[PDB]
């Protein structure tokens, strides 16, 4: 408790000496309150013109124009696993780390690879005016450099957490985390290839054919059990086991990892805003509370040991949680050598986002471990079996579902889909102020630009992609300000980009043919479409797509006079 957390508090309480007090009125139950202290600020989806302007037929559809519009869980608690449940996920956690790490090497992550990523743009929930001038300037290096040597003594003093779930923290906090734990997404211990459940480095493109893949296993039923608040449902236990990841480190890295683990994780101290402006130091132990990255994968790590625990009580492994037997103990580690690889390909696990395909369907009834480790189903019944799906092309994961699409020559794609109001919505908003016109269609192009890599397939976004680029002018380089691997974003011409994505580096596809023109590449079927939110039949899309250069023209006369391309002709219709 306060020996650990206490300097933090001791720090922030000084900054505000003027405001500090005990507020008697703080709506805290689970998270233990210290003080509050005077503040004074708050974020709204903005519109994206050019692709609104570009898709008119969705601006009378409310799923699609609601999506621009407008912490009871975070505030819950998680009892302790049982004892046999507690034993089940130590054995299975050292298990996995080995495997994970038979083929790895931990390392730290560099001040080099940080200031990199830094001047590249990429989201490291950080609190100098932006991440670049920090990284530029050896003032920062010298607090880096306190703090470093703080955690080496076993002691923190400003790595504290401010809520808006996203956890910012000052860029220093940041680095020391990156320094320490980076090394999981850096070098890829959640590939496929190492860790056999997982898919990170996995675009949409793959994720479809693995599915299929898993398929091809016997056994029962593919579950997709989504867990209620994940994040929230991590335990102190969960965050120990994590933590074994350290046993295979040595020297300085080690040590550096053990405190983060122990004093940033395992202890927290966070800064909320509340109305009443006032802010907030609150801490706790338990819950997920880390940068997006190492929680993803963390999270991939916990949900792959908490299913293969469901595989083994589905498979009568164990008898009960209340407690494990010595032979059970065995039998628990003899299962996880003899079978355990091939249970982790019955996987895919992306963070707390996971597909199985069990032994047999005991599975769908095995729940008093799921349930003990906190990992409580969403929309479902605590004790009620779970409901499988018996084609792969009806499973979720990742927010998709997945077709099986055959080409006029025979050759087979599977391709990534979801409801189009999903997709045209969220292509219609952008975050952050000061959006030049210029920078508003660099993201329009961004969008179509995926939209013609992964979702070609959907008649009205091959149109509308086509549309957007032919709108922005041609060598203009598509951005976003937040960065899966994305294939889309680049100036090459994208009939080029899919042969590469979809054909050559598809492993999947034995026949290397390329494709010579967009007509070669085809659709689902029109009733398909329709079913997943096509707007194909309505005489609003008729008139859009018939007068479409009328709509482009509009678009140009506002960005000026630029050098544009005619895409519209790589599509039958519009080719004379
Ligand atoms: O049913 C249709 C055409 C459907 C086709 C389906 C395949 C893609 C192109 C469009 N119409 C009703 C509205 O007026 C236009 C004609
Ligand atoms: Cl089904
Ligand atoms: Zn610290
Ligand atoms: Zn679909």
């Amino acid at each position: 408790n306060l020996d650990i957390i206490g300097k933090r508090i001791e720090k922030i309480k000084q900054e505000h000496e003027t405001s500090w007090h005990y507020d008697q009125d703080h709506p805290y139950k689970t998270w233990a309150y210290h003080g509050s202290y005077e503040t004074k600020q708050t974020a709204s989806s903005m519109v994206n013109g050019v692709v609104r302007l570009l898709t008119k037929p969705w601006d009378i559809i409310p799923m699609v124009t609601q999506m621009a519009m407008t912490k009871e869980k975070v505030d819950t608690r998680t009892q302790e696993p049982k004892e046999g449940t507690k034993k089940l996920m130590k054995i299975t956690a050292e298990w996995l780390w080995k495997e994970l790490g038979k083929k790895k090497t931990p390392r730290m992550c560099t001040r080099e690879e940080f200031t990199r990523k830094v001047r590249s743009n990429a989201a490291l929930g950080a609190i100098w005016k932006s991440a670049r001038e920090a990284v530029e300037d050896s003032g920062f290096w010298e607090l880096v450099d306190k703090e470093r040597n703080l955690h080496l003594e076993g002691k923190c003093e400003t790595c504290v957490y401010n809520m808006m779930a996203i956890w910012y923290m000052w860029l220093g906090a940041r680095f020391l985390e990156f320094e320490a734990l980076g090394f999981l997404n850096e070098d890829h211990w959640f590939s496929r290839e190492n860790s056999l459940s997982g898919v990170e480095g996995e675009g949409l493109h793959k994720l479809g054919y693995i599915l299929r893949d898993v398929s091809k296993k016997e056994g029962g039923a593919m579950y997709a059990d989504d867990t209620a608040g994940w994040d929230t449902r991590i335990t102190l236990e969960d965050l120990k086991n994590e933590e074994m990841v350290t046993n295979h480190m040595e020297g300085e890295h080690k040590k550096l990892a053990e405190a983060i683990f122990k004093l940033t994780y395992q202890n927290k101290v966070v800064r909320v805003q509340r109305p009443t402006t006032v802010m907030d130091i609150i801490s706790r132990r338990d819950q997920r509370g880390s940068g997006q990255v190492v929680t993803y994968g963390l999270n991939t790590f916990t949900n792959m040991e908490a299913q293969l625990i469901r595989q083994m009580e589905g498979e009568g492994v164990f008898k009960s949680i209340q407690h494990l037997t010595v032979t059970e103990e065995i039998a628990v580690k003899n299962w996880l050598v003899r079978v355990g690889r091939e249970r982790l390909s019955r996987m895919a696990i992306s963070g707390d986002d996971c597909v199985v395909k069990p032994l047999d369907d005991r599975f769908a009834s095995a729940l008093t471990a799921l349930n003990d480790m906190g990992k409580v189903r969403k929309d479902i019944q605590q004790w009620e079996p779970s409901r499988g799906w018996n084609d792969w092309t009806q499973v979720p994961f990742c927010s998709h579902h997945f077709h099986e699409l055959i080409m006029k020559d025979g050759r087979v794609l599977v391709v990534p889909c979801r409801n189009q109001d999903e997709l045209i919505g969220r292509a219609r908003i952008s975050q952050g102020a000061g959006w030049s016109l210029r920078e508003t269609a660099c993201l329009g192009k961004s969008y179509a630009q995926m939209w013609s890599l992964m979702y070609f397939h959907r008649r009205d976004l091959r149109l509308a992609a086509n549309a957007i680029c032919s709108a922005v002018p041609s060598h203009w380089v598509p951005t976003s300000r937040t960065t899966a691997t994305h294939e889309w974003m680049t100036t090459e011409d994208m009939l080029t980009v899919w042969n590469r994505v979809w054909i050559q580096e598809n492993p999947w596809m034995e026949d290397k043919t390329p494709v010579e023109s967009w007509e070669e590449i085809p659709y689902l079927g029109k009733r398909e479409d329709q079913w997943c939110g096509s707007l194909i039949g309505l005489t609003s899309r008729a008139t859009w797509a018939k007068n479409i250069q009328t709509a482009i023209n509009q678009v140009r006369s506002l960005i000026g006079n630029e050098e544009y391309t005619d895409y519209m002709p790589s599509m039958k219709r519009f080719r004379r």
